[PDB]
């Protein structure tokens, strides 16, 4: 079983390359292209990597000044260690912040996708786009958006794959990061109409199904088994799904950290219930987990042994 984690938004962060020495971690999500082409200068997507990238945003060939990053020069050197290691690596869409941004069109939705495919998916010819991280190609695109209800991404999503079946040679991935609550109002459409890799549903912020709701039962209702039953349903059958947690005590709201005792007992009960589709953890968020050293290891190193234990 796996672990994967945020990078992009931890007060102060380490440089990427940090995270890619950290060998516990299997797969890295970056975050976050938070502008979204709708209501974003020249129709572009925007980039927002917390102290990554030197400020610069492209300008248009029509002298739009966008809200994309041009000199993320560190995540651009850092992403092909990370995957020289092993590991994939998931370009993030949306995030906590701004919370005004959403997809209007199928249309929009279709070129949001082609896009993000030809601006960080592999070099191709016709392509007169911006290319942030260069060269590098990322491993795959990571769906957490958290406002303004769920239309446009199956759309984004099938489109994306539309495009990876054209690289046969490669395997690339498609992840969604739901909140707890049933139906997700971001992304219930999309994981029931679209095939995703992987999800993990994020266990904290939410009170009725949070992941301390498993320890606590008097707090809320955990409820992984509703989720495995949307799952079987859905064009995501065939997806791994993640137990999202937060690394540290100061990573999410107040009381939705749990200890890795409390961890483990949630993990060795629906690792054994559904050893088919459960299929790891996931921290919120790479510096959290940093500063949150236990016996001389971060939390990720703690989670990472539980998962082999
Ligand atoms: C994987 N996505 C996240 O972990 N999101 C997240 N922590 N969003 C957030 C929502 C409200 C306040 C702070 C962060």
């Amino acid at each position: 079983s796996n672990l994967a984690i945020y990078w992009g938004q931890g007060p102060n962060q380490l440089r990427l390359s940090h995270f890619c020495q950290e060998t516990s971690l299997d797969i890295i999500n970056i975050g976050f292209i938070n502008y979204f082409p709708d209501m974003s200068p020249g129709h572009w997507p925007g980039s927002n990597f917390g102290n990554q990238c030197d400020g610069s945003v492209y300008v248009t060939n029509d002298g739009v000044v966008t809200k994309l990053l041009s000199g993320c020069h560190q995540i651009m050197e850092d992403i092909p260690i990370c995957q020289a290691a092993g590991k994939k690596v998931l370009l993030s869409i949306g995030g906590a912040y701004p919370p005004d941004q959403s997809i209007l069109s199928e249309d929009s939705a279709v070129a949001f996708a082609t896009f993000l495919w030809g601006a960080f998916g592999p070099v191709a010819e016709g392509w007169e786009g911006p290319r942030p991280f260069g060269d590098v190609v990322v491993d795959g695109f990571d769906f957490d958006i958290e406002h303004n209800g769920g239309f446009g991404y199956a759309t984004m999503v099938n489109t994306f794959r539309q495009y990876f079946n054209q690289v046969p040679e490669r395997k690339f991935y498609l992840s969604a990061a739901p909140q707890c609550i049933i139906p997700d109002a971001q992304l219930s459409d999309a994981i029931f109409n679209a095939a995703f890799d992987f999800i993990w549903i994020q266990y904290y912020n939410t009170a009725a199904c949070s992941a301390k709701s498993f320890i606590d039962t008097s707090l809320g209702t955990f409820n992984f088994d509703a989720w495995v039953t949307v799952l079987k349903a859905s064009a995501s059958k065939d997806a791994k799904l993640y137990v999202g947690l937060p690394a540290s005590e100061t990573a999410a709201n107040q009381g939705y950290y749990l200890t890795p005792d409390e961890v483990e007992s949630l993990v060795s009960t629906y690792m054994d219930r559904y050893p088919d589709t459960f299929g790891g953890i996931m921290l919120w968020e790479a510096t959290a987990s940093e500063n949150n050293q236990i016996d001389g290891a971060p939390y990720a190193d703690h989670m990472k042994d539980i998962l082999l234990h």
